[PDB]
DNA sequence: AAACTAAGAAAATCTTAGCAA
DNA sequence: TTGCTAAGATTTTCTTAGTTT
């Protein structure tokens, strides 16, 4: 899990770390904590939690797990364009 | 990680879950065992653990964590384009 | 050969109780 | 208000020693 990506979307979302936290679930009492240590790198959240924070953020999972940043870009591209314009990338 | 990603990943490099351990860098002598413990997801590999994987596996390491199979199929395409290839997507 | 599993050892995360910016 | 951290409690993975397909 990427700290950049997880801080970046949590950024563009305009939301706290504790507020991210508590929207995908976690206990009021330690999403502050938790939240903190995923963004700086000191615990990684498993892959279920990372869907969970992953939809909070409106963003595809896999973009807080691509290191290149032109596929990453990609990733949140695709993510806002319609089933159509999809459908032009699929064939393409 | 998505236990079908890195089954269909290692089914076309043509090469087994201890093989693939190796590679990656387990000990030889619990290679077999992890392998097929990420495989059956019984447990999960480290972020770490899996950009060794996707290196052996000649894939992006987000392919791994990309539920959508339309968007996993585009991080598997564009992992083969070219500079230029990819120059002509960042524009469209 | 390759895939797979149990169970104890080992290492990681999670919660709590805060302090710092 | 928000960001952040130590450390013990908790939960996970990793290694070993195999069996199964």
């Amino acid at each position: 899990m990427l700290i950049r990506r997880l801080k970046d979307a949590r950024l563009r979302a305009g939301i706290s770390q504790e507020k991210l936290g508590v929207l995908a679930g976690i206990d009021e009492a330690s999403a502050s904590a938790r939240m903190n240590q995923y963004e700086k790198g000191k615990h990684a959240p498993d892959f279920e939690m990372a869907n969970r924070l992953a939809k909070v953020l409106k963003i595809p999972v896999s973009y807080l797990y691509t290191p290149e940043d032109d596929l990453a870009q990609i990733i949140l591209t695709w993510n806002e364009l319609n089933e159509q314009e999809r459908k032009r990338i699929n064939f393409y």
